[PDB]
RNA sequence: UGUGACC
């Protein structure tokens, strides 16, 4: 309940020269005493009157009446942030040091100096890309430096190291003044041509920094970052984390976890030797003399006494540093400069032919309609994002312009344009379009914007080979349901005094021009050998068409801008946009180490434990018949390198026998790590979510760094959202929504009242609330509905349908129809005319909360059933599990050493379901969990129809209408539906183990009946009161249930009635991956 | 309609 009092002190903080809170209630007689209490303080407020006695007068609406939000009448002109930053800028301003950088606009000179005149200028360089000001961030620094003024002991220690850090920004800003944003919080010429053109974003990430600052190891590196970050804006976070790659293979290992028969972690107390040769010491030293090269001091000097002695019990510094390299900005640079960076693969090629051959040999063997069909599977799976090209679109009667692949195909297909058979050049003629991808600490890499001939072309067969990773361990990023902690345990699981592991970073070799031939070159000779399984002309045709692509792309130009101008060059690299990106990488950077495991074995004899590719990295681990030295590390080293040189592609290629680091995670002394450097204050780019939305990112992003290990102020992240969720009213009227409004479980949950526990309204005033926001939860738009009447658009969805289905549609027929009218969002106007609606609506409402006809049933209520009938009893969980994730928090962790952990992700999609497996035999179709869930629950007869619908042939539509297994996939369905609305996937849950005995033994749960749906849901609600419990209290509780056998039924039926809830909460859980 | 692929 914190957040609706620090809320205030905020205001008063911000405002000097009025607040009304404005309450509300379930209760008749207690809302009136809210409107008249409202009404009061307003008046008073129209005649500076004291609001003092109305707070007593009205002391039953302040005591038991619900917070909804809080009015701000301010009235001044948004400055104080000039004013109140002053006192803090008593230090020297820093100085670029203009002679950092390579490329000249990466130097923090003047804008001015980087662009001459208004019409040259461009943000694109440094654009925070968030919609939240610097002027913001600043007020809520110092709001937290005044509230933590007068503070003790250590408390105060950490304001000290953040009132100083603080003074280098202020004093730094003060120069030049501060930075004024615009209506879109974007920063433009007027602004900027004074100040340095990086100083805002340097800004923000400094602020973001300090934020983070608790110990005094934080405030060092916080200070060396944000020093050299004013004047090195693109090798500080390569440098600062460069080492990290060799530290891992320094730790021993004393105990770790590993990988068992059962896919799951178990502990096993051995010891490994770390064996490191020289040579490497030498590379690390030149590490460390590059760092101090460039200016660093400090943090060199805390990688050196750490290597000392090496113990997994300091290394958490190390991996701090590590984290927060990447907190210094992202490195934006010119599209030019980005794309300018761009005999012995006889056997490299035949590995990727094979490969793609394996993937596809029975799909295409049994004439796979999948792929006979491919074309229509990839018009279903359709976005709504670039083609290339702005194109002029007439919609029923209106002539309007969009880039959208939606559009684009609709219109195409109107006008007999429409040709999926002929898949369009990307060469000089027709010059690829591109984007861009920006990312911390590595440099920026373009993207291929190519037209939707070739998303539909590729779609089907990747599909086909994402399945065959699935089920093939050495992919990954792909394999089973599996998460990070099974890829963490195949590793450690053959380590020994006798086995070395290969760890090696390719992104460099994908983006490779040498690279390009034999890649392409590899998967046309596979579709070629696929080709001469059938004889299908379904199958050949989609197989033939993904050929078309590999030859377009062979020689493939592009569309690079410079300046004001599109020159247009010829490209010889893979760059991605292709669906079958991550897919075709994955067979790659897997064909390549298996080139170079097999080249070097003609030295040296080993045996090939695993071998695994998990993105932009690869590794191996090795068995040896004698005892590994630091002659034989060196040796197999070099033999790799040496390989990869022949091939000419630069790569990172280290051999251990303890670690290993690789882009998403890293192992150090047994135990697992995660970089924590997701940015807060800036962002890659501006989508088109909105500030709310955007609220909840930041919460999210602030969740995973935290478990991750860096934490940011929690009181800091309040304080951002009290400002990105406000709403104007007028210029001198801002409304600030209260606590309950923003964490209760509705389609407007920006976060939770309390971090790792989902709460879900447990008392009337909550369930008012949470009703009536639902009661305008999706709003109109004009335009969409226009251009949903449109001719081009229905006949679109009606040539969907008749290509699909066979008998009659409507449950399918609906779906295509909204799915079709959803991605008309991505749609900015349309994107508009929603926000709008959004805003005048929940204005109204923060202001006298409307009524509702309810009748929906969401999981709230279904829990808010069961809650009555459990018994608390305090219960004692011993510890019994080593931490394997030493960033995690206390309270996470605790968790975990009592009741364990899990290597995967519960199935949530109700994929595993018998029907669903059924219809992917014979339809292209793909319903999603909420569309199975409504089917599943028809009447036995319904169900046969659907599936006849669909293309399921009788004698198994009619098998199943009736067998144990639809029975069964009622269940299942329910059970998969269920943990997707409760987020067992995310945050906190997704490590838990939430069939641990330890936690089993906490649940008395005495059957009164035999009805699997209500059971399920009262074993998961106690499971998951009992963990809330533990993450809040850190003790444990046992959970009696006594749940009556005639409520039971009427339970029964509220379960296959739930409705799912959409917010910027559940919104920013999907973001996240 | 300051917008920029796969996922
Ligand atoms: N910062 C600030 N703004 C005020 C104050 N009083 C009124 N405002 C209004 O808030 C605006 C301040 O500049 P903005 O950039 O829009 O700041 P904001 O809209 O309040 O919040 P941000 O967009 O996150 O910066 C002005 O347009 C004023 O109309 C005040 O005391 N301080």
């Amino acid at each position: 309940g914190k957040y609706n009092l620090i809320l205030s002190e905020y205001l008063s903080f911000i405002y000097n020269s009025v607040q009304i809170p404005i309450y509300y209630s379930s209760n008749s007689e207690l809302e009136n005493r809210c409107i008249e209490f409202h009404s009061k303080c307003l008046e008073n407020s129209k005649n500076g009157l004291s609001l003092r006695k109305l707070f007593v007068e009205y002391n039953d609406v302040i005591e038991n009446a619900t917070l909804l939000s809080i009015l701000s009448y301010s009235y001044d002109k948004y400055n104080a942030v000039e004013r109140k930053l002053v006192k803090y800028a008593k230090g020297k301003p820093l100085e670029a040091d203009l002679t950092v950088n390579e490329l000249d606009y990466e130097n923090n000179k003047m804008t001015s100096e980087l662009f001459p005149t208004a019409e040259e200028y461009t943000d694109s360089l440094m654009d925070p890309a968030i919609l939240t000001s610097l002027s913001s961030n600043l007020n809520a620094v110092m709001f937290w430096l005044e509230k933590h003024e007068n503070d003790v002991a250590e408390k105060l220690k950490v304001y000290k190291r953040r009132l100083d850090l603080f003074t280098i920004v202020a004093s730094t800003i003060n120069k030049y003044g501060v930075p004024r944003h615009n209506a879109k919080y974007r920063y433009e010429y007027d602004v900027m041509k004074d100040k340095p053109y990086y100083l805002v974003t340097w800004a923000n990430s400094s602020i973001e920094m300090l934020m983070s600052v608790f110990s005094h190891d934080d405030y060092l590196i916080a200070k060396e970052l944000i020093v050299l970050s004013y004047s090195n804006r693109s090798t500080l976070a390569k440098l600062v984390s460069s080492p990290m790659s060799i530290l891992v293979a320094l730790v021993d290992i004393n105990g770790t976890f590993i990988t068992n028969e059962e896919l799951e972690l178990e502990f096993s107390n051995k010891y490994v030797r770390a064996i490191v040769p020289d040579q490497t010491f030498d590379e690390l030293n030149q590490m460390l003399d590059n760092m101090r090269k460039a200016g660093l001091v400090d943090i060199p000097k805390m990688i050196q006494d750490w290597l000392v002695d090496r113990s997994i019990e300091k290394f958490p510094l190390m991996a701090k540093i590590y984290s927060w390299s990447f907190h210094v900005g992202f490195r934006k640079q010119k599209m030019l400069d980005a794309a300018l960076d761009q005999e012995m693969y006889r056997e490299y090629t035949m590995l990727i032919r094979d490969e793609v051959v394996k993937m596809l040999e029975e799909p295409v063997k049994h004439d796979d309609h999948l792929l006979r069909d491919s074309e229509l599977a990839g018009l279903l799976s359709m976005s709504s994002a670039s083609n290339g090209e702005s194109r002029q679109l007439k919609f029923g009667r209106k002539t309007i312009f969009s880039t959208k692949k939606n559009m684009h195909v609709m219109d195409d297909m109107a006008n007999e344009r429409y040709t999926p058979g002929i898949i369009p050049p990307v060469n000089v003629d027709k010059p690829i379009p591109l984007g861009r991808r920006d990312v911390p600490g590595r440099r920026t890499r373009i993207i291929f914007i190519l037209p939707y001939e070739y998303f539909i072309a590729q779609h089907a067969v990747v599909e086909k080979m994402l399945i065959y990773a699935k089920h093939t361990r050495e992919y990954a990023e792909f394999y089973s349901q599996s998460n990070q902690l099974l890829s963490y345990g195949d590793v450690t699981r053959f380590l020994s005094n006798n086995t070395m592991v290969l760890y090696t970073d390719v992104s460099q070799w994908d983006s490779s021009q040498h690279n390009t031939q034999p890649f392409r070159k590899g998967i046309i000779m596979g579709l070629d050998i696929l080709a001469n399984m059938t004889n299908d002309a379904k199958v050949l045709q989609t197989l033939n068409l993904y050929k078309q692509t590999q030859i377009n792309l062979m020689d493939s130009y592009v569309q690079i801008p410079d300046g004001n101008v599109i020159k247009k060059i010829q490209y010889g690299a893979v760059a991605s946009g292709e669906k079958q990106t991550k897919a075709a990488n994955s067979i790659a950077n897997l064909a390549l180490i298996k080139t170079v495991l097999s080249r070097i074995s003609n030295k040296h004899s080993f045996a090939t434990k695993i071998i695994r590719v998990d993105g932009d990295d690869n590794y191996a681990v090795l068995q040896f018949n004698t005892e590994v030295t630091k002659q034989m590390i060196q040796d197999v080293s070099n033999d790799v390198r040496e390989t990869y040189a022949r091939m000419n592609a630069k790569v990172k290629a280290l051999v251990s026998t303890v670690g290993i680091e690789i882009a998403k995670r890293y192992i150090a002394g047994g135990k697992i790590f995660f970089r924590a450097g997701i940015n807060l204050l800036n962002n890659e780019k501006r989508g088109q979510s909105t500030q709310w939305d955007q609220a909840a990112i930041l919460y999210s992003n602030y969740i995973v760094n935290r478990l991750r290990g860096f934490e940011t102020d929690r009181e800091f992240i309040l304080t951002k959202i009290m400002q990105m969720t406000s709403v104007a009213i007028t210029g001198s009227l801002r409304l600030f929504p209260s606590e309950r409004v923003l964490t209760t479980n509705s389609t407007f949950k920006v976060f939770d009242s309390e971090d790792f526990i989902i709460e879900y309204g447990t008392t009337v005033d909550e369930v008012y609330i949470q009703r009536a926001f639902m009661s305008l939860s999706s709003q109109k738009s004009g335009i969409a509905d226009e251009i949903a009447a449109s001719s081009t658009f229905k006949n679109y969805v009606t040539r969907l349908s008749e290509q699909l289905l066979f008998s009659k549609n409507n449950i399918v027929s609906r779906g295509i129809a909204l799915t079709e009218k959803a991605k008309l969002n991505s749609y900015a106007p349309i994107s508009l005319e929603k926000r709008r609606a959004q805003i005048s609506a929940l204005l109204t409402m923060l202001q006298k909360p409307v009524t509702f006809k309810s009748s929906k049933i969401t999981i709230n209520d279904i829990l808010r059933d069961i809650k009555p009938f459990f018994t608390v009893s305090d219960a004692h969980l011993p510890i019994q599990y080593q931490k394997f994730m030493p960033t995690l928090p206390d309270n996470v962790q605790y968790i975990i050493q009592c009741i364990g952990s899990r290597t995967y992700q519960i199935e949530d999609d109700g994929s595993k379901s018998a029907i669903s497996r059924l219809i992917s035999k014979y339809s292209v179709y793909k319903p999603s969990i909420e569309e199975l869930y409504k089917v599943i629950s028809l009447h036995e007869n319904e169900i046969q129809l659907y599936l006849i619908s669909l293309g399921i042939p009788k004698i198994d539509a009619d098998t199943y209408v009736g067998s144990k297994i639809y029975s069964r996939d009622k269940y299942r369905i329910l059970e998969s539906y269920v943990y997707n609305l409760l987020s067992i996937n995310y945050g906190c849950y997704q490590l838990f183990d939430f069939n641990s005995p330890d936690l089993e033994k906490l649940i008395r749960i005495p059957f009164k009946g035999k009805i699997p749906a209500v059971t399920f849901i009262l074993h998961l609600y106690a499971k998951l009161e009992v963990i809330n419990y533990a993450i809040k209290n850190g003790s444990w509780i046992s959970l009696f249930c006594n749940y009556p056998k005639s409520e039971m039924i009427k339970l029964w039926k509220k379960m296959w009635n739930i409705t799912s809830l959409r917010s910027p909460y559940t919104n920013a859980n999907f973001f996240q991956e």
